[PDB]
């Protein structure tokens, strides 16, 4: 019951892809090797199937093509990622810019915009180049802030006097937790038998990540906003926390939950310091940042984007490791009943009305002026041995997007202040640890042959986009 009435003239419809996912062609066009194409290729244990994004679907050769489905389905904007390590390849500006690389991003911006759709970049979407993963430890060195800021800079100045939406960091919550406490992406630190320290790295990454954001803002406001009346900002990701029961713990606990998820980055990105309930806990395990750092950091954003997957009910809980340091016990079920329908993994449940809490909790709690649902969407099985005839009719996941809508309205009807909503993701794509045993796309691609044919998601949101 959810139209394009309903919603802002302002507000903007689109999709997203990420360049690892999507453009495979790793070793062409002189790109050079991201971590996430080392941890692949080294370690293809760690990955559900043993895949890679090698080819992944196949986007740089196919660009042309993808760019008529965007706007076949009318795509008003699509978000993509920039392999930083495609423009340069050893990552510090003395390896080289590569022409090869730049050219391809050009023709895809001209593209794009020759075909009505709005470009929308992300600067680091995990593809770290490895030359500085080696070197000098990556997100793990104050060395990285620099060199983030001269990629920055180099594709602000290269790309920008035609990208209007910049947006510095991808999930630095996911590529900090899963990849140094879990070992579980990319570089595959912490987790047993792994590397690292799951006590110490993650924050330090964290603390870095938010020095190499504060550098790119700051580039672009001082550099190029005025000339390319762009704006920058960052993508955060949060399930929902609701309190199991409603005593005071579980209020406590979803108070934690959120602060170590979400906190750890909107709290400096406000007042320039981390969560109280962060200081409780991690204690000297956790960074200080200097006088001038916590200054420059309050309101360090033009926008905060959201991904929202799901909910989880929460509670007080009974080796050190970020994993466990919110005390906080989480499950998916409050009297065996679960919080909403389970998807195929085990994981995603299907629960609307946890990204409007969610985009409420934003705004009540750290004061953001400009909110966009980045990224929103639904898990599906890789059901090989079914025709594309059935595979293509995910009733379903036209239904998950329809209610997850209806919950983005209710935010901004009750005040909130949401201007996008973009789809996860477009294309069906490589799916990190989990390879290609899974889907969230409204465009199924064949993940050999790289064909594209529309899901009926697609064909709904085509309809929905050009409602009023
Ligand atoms: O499916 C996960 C999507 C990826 O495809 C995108 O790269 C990323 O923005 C997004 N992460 C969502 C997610 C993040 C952490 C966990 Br645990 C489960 C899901």
């Amino acid at each position: 019951v959810v139209h394009r009435r309903d919603f802002p003239q302002d507000f903007i419809f689109g999709a997203g892809g990420s360049a690892y996912q999507c453009e495979g062609a790793y070793n062409e066009g002189n790109r050079g090797p991201s971590i996430w194409d080392t941890f692949t290729q080294r370690s293809p244990a760690k990955i559900s199937d043993g895949s890679n994004g090698n080819q992944a679907i196949n986007c740089y050769h196919m660009y042309k093509e993808d760019i008529k489905i965007m706007k076949q389905t009318g795509l008003e904007s699509y978000r993509f990622s920039i392999s930083w390590s495609r423009v340069l390849p050893g990552g510090r500006l003395a390896a080289g810019v590569n022409k090869d690389g730049v050219k391809f991003y050009h023709d895809f911006i001209d593209e794009l915009l020759a075909n009505g759709i709005k470009p929308s970049v992300t600067l680091f979407h995990w593809d770290l180049p490895q030359a500085l993963e080696d070197e000098y430890g990556g997100f793990l060195s104050h060395r990285i802030v620099d060199d983030f800021c001269e990629y920055a800079e180099f594709c602000f100045w290269e790309f920008g006097d035609k990208i209007k939406y910049w947006t510095t960091f991808n999930e630095p919550h996911t590529f900090a937790v899963n990849g140094y406490a879990l070992g579980e992406f990319a570089p595959g630190r912490g987790g047993k038998g792994d590397e690292g320290d799951p006590a110490i790295e993650p924050y330090v990454v964290t603390h870095n990540i938010l020095l190499a954001h504060k550098a790119a803002v700051e580039e672009y406001r001082n550099k190029f906003q005025k000339c390319q009346e762009g704006e920058i900002g960052i993508v955060l990701n949060s399930m929902w926390m609701e309190p199991l029961s409603d005593v005071q713990a579980d209020i406590d606990a979803q108070k934690r939950a959120l602060d170590f998820m979400l906190g750890w980055f909107l709290e400096p990105l406000t007042t320039g310091d981390y969560p109280k309930s962060m200081r409780e806990l991690v204690k000297g395990r956790l960074p200080k940042f200097s006088a001038d750092d916590s200054e420059k950091l309050k309101g360090c954003y033009d926008f905060i984007g959201m991904n929202y997957y799901t909910a989880t009910y929460v509670t007080n809980a009974v080796k050190l490791s970020y994993e466990t340091d919110d005390q906080v016990t989480k499950t998916f079920e409050r009297n065996q009943k679960p919080i909403g329908h389970a998807l195929y993994g085990g994981w995603q449940h299907v629960v609307p009305w946890g990204l409007y809490k969610l985009l409420v909790y934003t705004k009540e709690t750290y004061h953001v002026p400009v909110l966009y649902v980045t990224e929103s969407g639904m898990v599906e099985e890789n059901k090989t041995k079914i025709l594309l005839s059935e595979a293509r009719r995910d009733a379903e996941r036209t239904d998950y997007h329809q209610k997850h809508l209806a919950s983005v309205r209710d935010a901004i009807d009750d005040g909130v202040n949401v201007k996008g909503y973009f789809v996860w993701s477009f294309f069906d794509n490589f799916e990190w640890n989990l390879g290609y045993i899974c889907r969230y796309g409204i465009i199924h691609v064949d993940y050999k042959s790289f064909e594209r044919y529309p899901k009926e998601s697609a064909i709904w949101y085509k309809n929905f986009i050009a409602g009023k």
